[PDB]
């Protein structure tokens, strides 16, 4: 079986840059059942004394997963976080306009850093910039990282929690471009407002980390020019920039060959996205004479099928079952592919956000009152989020094209090699993108300033094959056949194929 | 005569559309007595069980009104609708900045639900977009048609009010674009505000009707393109603009003849009115590729006498005074009639109309302290409109003599509706004498509605056309009966200034 | 002594204006120990009922303030006025981000007031326009201005002060062009939100004299061009555009000469400021074919060493890389407490002496700040309250400028400075009143190494009195805590002629 692709890296090759522990985050939403039969749900048996199911906190411990986005979303920009604080009792019942729902605020800001501190996550906290501004984010910044004597950090005391929060990442809104936006605003509107907040939070706490959110994706009208807009105006006291994509079969419902060849490529789509995002951050500097680059947050990321999208009485639903995708071992080795384009650019990308933690297009599923189940995406990220450690490399990669209908010829391999020099451990993500054909890999790792470990293969001979609630296991990682011979060891890689293999 | 002119409904008969239930509305604001003295005075002999004005109820139902926009007008641009629930005596007393009063918020949002609901009107709720904007009108949309679960509907319900209000059209704020209005906003402020406004409520209830305000009237600098900013910005959540025309005689004091002559031409100002925010309306929908039509809604009309209007340690500001109070003259009323004449002529953009004010308050109601309530001169064709047009509005071939006015160019003399109920075979023509000097004859061949009888035939006319009805003598100036001839085809004389309508069927 | 200067009046004046009370105004705001340690010390020796400073409050007297500006400043912006209201017991502890202090909102506008009647000054009330806005704006109105009937008033009643407060002088908003002001607007932002407040408000009352901010300092990138917009919206409701000036000597660190001659001829730059900022309020009158002028409010001015806080802000800005700040917020601290020197004071003199040449346009001016912030009052914790050497030419000033306000021919040698260009050494106003023989002239001597002698010849108006003379040989003399009357005005030595020396300011009231 000759080799036909090899991943090396060069002697004297420098790193991207180090491996910041934000790139493996994810967010939470008070959306469908992310929250509400996710989380949190007190009538099931795993359920603790604050009600979050331990079974998810379990999962969330072996996903590996850093800091979380909360709470939202859509939902945060007509929500009120005095809804969520105090005894639960005294907590007032709402609505959310986002998402059609009823809202028991039983979970706020108050149980989620409580939920942080057993799941052992750090809280990227997002502020209403829909229905409410300044004000109120300077009242919750205060109530959730001030020094007992104030009357609102005298609030938390007294709520329960005595320690200030340590909240030091900030989303100032949420996608505020989107005409579905509760509170909507032009390019201009939502300069001025990211202004007046990113200053003022700036003056109260200069170690804040403030992120501005960029556009909804790259299907919007006013992508680009939003984001240059935004920064230009606030540069000084803005640290990131957010911005979003999401990636599907096009063509799922047929099982078309073409579109699916399509959806393996999405990385090359990202690794442009990612260019150009940058490119616009880069020109905020320009203008500013500035020193500092603005770091890119990946805040939304990974497969979501969006194709599947007085005069009314009735009370709204509560906890209904929304955007509940079940993911393909070909969704997975397309996020094992986003990931290893994630860690190839970290040295613009210092966060990301999977989208969404549970339930909610998630690597996590948790039934309604029945057991939770890792989904195949969750198999590539805890890999990365436990093992990707130290400095990223970009290897040399020569690899046979495959032509796609989308985004032309692309690598048919693509990888990412981590270094911890002080371990002295270190990590491959490689992936097979090639639809029909397998290919045999080489592997040379000598320019790390080598003993092979456990090794890894994600792929199923149906890609459409999934994990549900009654066989959560049909798709996991199987143990790579892989032979060292010394200095460099080969694997062989079947089309549509994730591997790990972890290195010392 | 000898006729001289005619009105058929031949083949230059046109049709114009169904007749709207809205376009006999009118207005309740917290303005001088509109309420406080008008339906509200518990004090009053006739007071109900909530303080309602029983008198003035009675009135409102023979007057035919069918929707009530409340509570503004300029007084909502600093109100606090959460001032206006719960129990009365927990209630705060408050100062309105508007017309130079203290509000003791006895009625509320509350009341006028109770008070609707007697009077079987809807309501046309506007919200504050002066001092307040989006989470307000958020709030108060869930506290009014919530169903009970979530902490502001079990307000409504601890409240006394169980069943949602069930309130469909919502205005956005008030005329933002006067420099007289708390809050006062350029064409994009108030544009980029109902945007964000219009969208909320529409994803929180899409069976929602939204207006977005347009210009305070014609005169406005901004006129036009107002309208044009804001419906482009905003189509998409929209369904109707709102558009206001207050019209009078501008030489009254002295008499002038030359005035009144402007004055009884006023409907082709109003033509012309329509026409041109209907163009506004056009471009928002043209502009963002759409096949819904923005309504007009005329939520201010009537006769207002504003040349008078004065005016434009310390001391409390006055509660409910004598404010707005205009005694109408023979020659209003038929103006008012010729008016909806033209409404009723533009009923198919025009899908609801608010005539301002209802009681007291340039109104057709009068209503005195500890007195009677009684019909101004405005109340009759108001009145005949409101409970006789049915079915479908045409606008018939008019062959006039030509009366020459001064701002508009030579005019019609006679200007004519008629409506048409053809499965009911019921129908109403409503015409006017625009004429200050000289009578004319009218022949009215009804034949071609899809031929005999004539029911009640009313003459709304005055010798001396400035003859008002007043407190002391309520019926001074009433419609008499109306000579008809029927020959067949009819015939009738019209004497200089005056209102006609006849049923048939 | 050889003269060679000339202090004239033209035979025939034609004055500039009468001289407006206004001009004597201060400011009171909740930085450092302004109001804390300041006016408010109820524990002190001195302290009234209410807990005021009697000693502070007759040095205010004397000082001859007649409108004090509160409670801000940068406060304001991030303030919410209710939380300084009802019992002290119940008041709300608050965050100020402004000045990074915790706030205790034992004063607000309930107790600020009882001050003010104290001290017998007018209030100048700014609202927040930065965290918050229009109704807000018009709470504060009704519950300070209103008649007993209405709830807001009502709670003014049951908290102690039956009657209206009558404040006629409104501050709609702070500074709201410096990026440092939490909220900052641009300059289309500002003009349609002071547009609605001013107009609203005056709706209310009719009687109210409200103030738009215009620029922040000379130094401003939309000096000229922000007063323009503004002013030109919201024209009809406005009745004054604010001037902020502050100045110090940027090589004092070092003693340069250079740059303390350019400090000594600061009030080049009022000048200029103030036809500046009148022409672009001229041509908003005249863009809304207007009737009235829009008056100049210089309500905050006076010398100020802002490279001290500067490089705080930049200290604080480097500690971003440390982390997160768990300490509480330091309640009323030592800021801003500048101990002037003879020369601090002289220039001040010279830009009272601008304010007067133009109060026909400049109706209004506060200087900044009352107490120990900034201060010609300084005020020790639990201990005595002394005049620093900027406090004598404003009591002078104050006590004595009546009537009417004349610019006299001046004929003095020029001197040469960096910033501005060939500048007239001496500087001088007169100040008549006509009913009757009395009668003030302030002059100044801004050369820094060169002693000057002038003639006073008034002649033109329509016995000497008490002359005093400002002048230490050591320019950096200063009065301190330990030694409070180092630097006290001495007897002048003096058709009339007189001898001032290098960096001098003179007050001789004449009958």
């Amino acid at each position: 079986t000759t080799p036909d692709a090899s991943i090396a890296l060069n002697a004297d090759a420098t790193p991207v840059a180090d491996v910041p522990p934000r790139l493996f985050g994810s967010f939470v939403e008070h959306l469908g059942r992310c929250v509400y039969g996710g989380i949190y749900e007190p009538s099931h048996p795993t359920a603790d004394e604050n009600g979050f199911r331990q079974d998810v906190l379990d999962l969330v411990k072996e996903l590996g997963v850093t800091c979380v986005r909360y709470p939202g979303g859509n939902f945060v920009s007509n929500y009120n976080w005095e809804d969520g604080i105090g005894p639960r009792e005294n907590r007032p019942m709402r609505r959310d306009l986002a998402w059609h729902c009823t809202e028991t605020n039983e979970m706020g800001i108050d149980d989620f850093y409580r939920w942080s501190q057993k799941a052992g996550t750090e809280i990227m906290l997002a502020v209403n910039m829909g229905t409410r501004g300044l004000k109120a984010a300077l009242d919750e910044l205060e109530y959730v990282n001030g020094a007992p004597g104030t009357a609102w950090a005298d609030q938390r005391v007294a709520n329960g929690i005595e320690e200030p929060m340590d909240i030091k990442m900030w989303c100032i809104g949420n996608e505020m471009d989107g005409p579905w936006q509760v509170g909507h605003m032009s390019p201009e509107e939502y300069a001025g407002a990211v202004d007046k907040v990113a200053h003022a939070m700036k003056l109260a706490e200069s170690g804040l980390e403030l992120v501005a959110c960029g556009s909804s994706g790259a299907y919007m009208p006013t992508f680009g020019t939003w984001e240059k807009t935004v920064l230009t105006k606030a540069y000084e006291n803005l640290d990131f920039v957010s911005c979003h994509a999401y990636y599907f079969d096009r063509g799922h419902k047929t099982r078309a060959a073409a579109s699916m060849q399509d959806f393996l490529a999405s990385s090359e789509d990202m690794t442009k996205f990612i260019a150009t995002v940058s490119d616009a951050a880069d020109q905020a500097r320009e203008a500013n004479n500035g020193t500092k680059d603005i770091a890119l947050s990946f805040d939304e990321w990974g497969v979501w099928y969006s194709d599947k999208w007085g005069l009314h009485h009735e009370p709204w639903p509560k906890s209904p079952h929304l955007l509940e995708d079940i993911y393909t071992a070909a969704d997975a080795v397309v996020e094992g592919s986003l990931m290893i384009t994630l860690l190839k650019h970290c040295d613009r990308v210092r966060s990301a956000s999977r989208a969404q933690l549970v339930n909610v297009i998630a690597p996590i599923m948790a039934e309604e009152h029945g057991p939770a189940w890792r989904q195949t995406t969750f198999y590539p990220f805890a890999e990365a989020a436990l093992h990707a450690r130290g400095q990223a490399y970009a290897p040399a990669i020569s690899s046979p094209t495959i032509h796609t209908e989308a985004y032309g010829d692309v690598p048919a391999i693509d990888a990412v090699v981590t270094w911890d020099e002080q371990a002295r451990t270190g990590l491959l993500l490689a992936v097979n993108r090639d639809a029909n054909t397998p290919h045999t890999l080489t592997i040379d790792l000598s320019g790390l300033p080598l003993a092979l470990g456990k090794a890894q293969l994600l792929h199923e001979d149906d890609p459409y094959r999934t994990n549900t609630a009654e066989a959560p296991e049909a798709v996991t990682p199987q143990p790579l056949d892989i032979a060292m011979n010394t200095g460099t060891c080969t694997a062989t890689l079947p089309a549509i194929s994730w591997i790990s293999v972890e290195f010392h």
